[PDB]
């Protein structure tokens, strides 16, 4: 891993821990693999889609905020935002018990990792209705050219802009 993403690897799983979830940790590590075995051309659309991120970036998950890997679209999406240094709104579906604390979690999270990071700009895990959170999802993949799939493909590609975002940082 590069430095940069060595440093997000380690913070995340401070945050993770210190907010009761470390076994999001494995979990992330399991998406850092696949993004590190992207084929060229997943690689090359999400450099496009980095291209293409907007002043507000409104999102949504695309699978259940009380799993491991819907939280980590949440926070993958607010470091996406913090990394950009813009304002989001990432929606969720937080209708029962599980789903609210998992929307709490995936905010304890993204709030820990923005303040690291110095983003000013709000970052808000937002409840919503089914309709709005999936609109929000298709509208951000589609604005981007990233083809929805499922929760794997979502948190791969979120990571794959993250990595691009790091490069841009450090180029010349």
């Amino acid at each position: 891993l590069s430095p940069a993403l060595a440093t997000l690897r380690a913070a995340l799983t401070a945050a993770f821990t210190a907010a009761g979830a470390p076994d999001l940790a494995a979990v992330f590590d399991a998406t850092l693999a696949a993004a590190a075995a992207a084929p060229a051309a997943a690689r090359a659309r999400a450099r496009a889609a980095v291209a293409n991120l907007p002043a507000v970036l409104v999102t949504g998950t695309p699978v259940a905020i009380d799993t491991a890997e819907g939280v980590l679209v949440a926070v993958l999406a607010a470091l996406v935002a913090a990394l950009s240094d813009v304002p989001a709104i990432i929606y969720v579906e937080a209708a029962t018990p599980e789903q609210k604390a998992g929307a709490a979690l995936a905010a304890a999270i993204a709030a820990a990792i923005a303040e690291a990071l110095g983003a000013k700009q709000p970052i808000t895990i937002t409840a919503a209705d089914a309709a709005t959170t999936a609109a929000a999802q298709a509208a951000f993949g589609a604005a981007l050219g990233l083809p929805v799939t499922d929760a794997a493909g979502m948190n791969r590609d979120l990571l794959l802009l993250v990595a691009v975002l790091l490069e841009r940082r450090a180029a010349l």
